[PDB]
């Protein structure tokens, strides 16, 4: 169905909202939602943690699945696996870990994976415990993406933040 509703327009094909992404995507009932993924898919932490426990642990168990048959990511890649309660697919993103020295430079090819897809649900990459400034991660997005992209950012500090320094 992909409702989104309460979102601001940063540009034609990227909008904002100040909302928890899990609690958006059981309400919007997304076809792509994307998570901020690391190579291995073991999702412990950060929106990937939250985006598990919401599945009640059924995408780890697909994810190791995955792996094992496919092997890891590379830092900017992606796969499409189940979107389970959550959505119909969900887009795996690796960005760069900026504190343990992968290349900002990354941060592009892990959005242009958005891409592929008309319609996302997503976090900021990199940001959080990755290291990335969520500003310029957000730059970077308005840049790279072409199709159309609703953002959930959960802390309203952040959310104003962002708002103030694109508008």
């Amino acid at each position: 169905v992909n409702s989104f509703s309460g979102y601001l327009k940063l540009t034609d094909n990227v909008y904002i909202k100040n909302a928890d992404i899990v609690e958006e995507a059981k309400k919007v009932k997304p076809t792509v939602v994307v998570n901020a993924a690391n190579v291995y898919l073991k999702h412990g932490g950060g929106v990937a943690g939250a985006l598990n426990k919401a599945t009640n642990n059924a995408m780890q168990v697909e994810s190791d699945d995955y792996i094992a048959t496919n092997g890891p990511l590379k830092v900017g890649g992606s796969c499409v696996l189940s979107g389970h309660n959550l959505a119909k697919h969900c887009l795996h993103v690796v960005g760069p870990n900026v504190n343990k020295g992968e290349d900002i430079q990354l941060l592009k090819s892990a959005y242009e994976n958005f891409n592929q897809h008309e319609v996302l649900l997503a976090p900021l990459l990199s940001a959080g415990i990755f290291g990335a400034d969520p500003i310029h991660s957000l730059r970077v997005c308005v840049d790279t993406v072409r199709t159309n992209v609703y953002l959930a950012v959960f802390d309203k500090n952040l959310y104003d933040k962002l708002v103030s320094s694109f508008l």
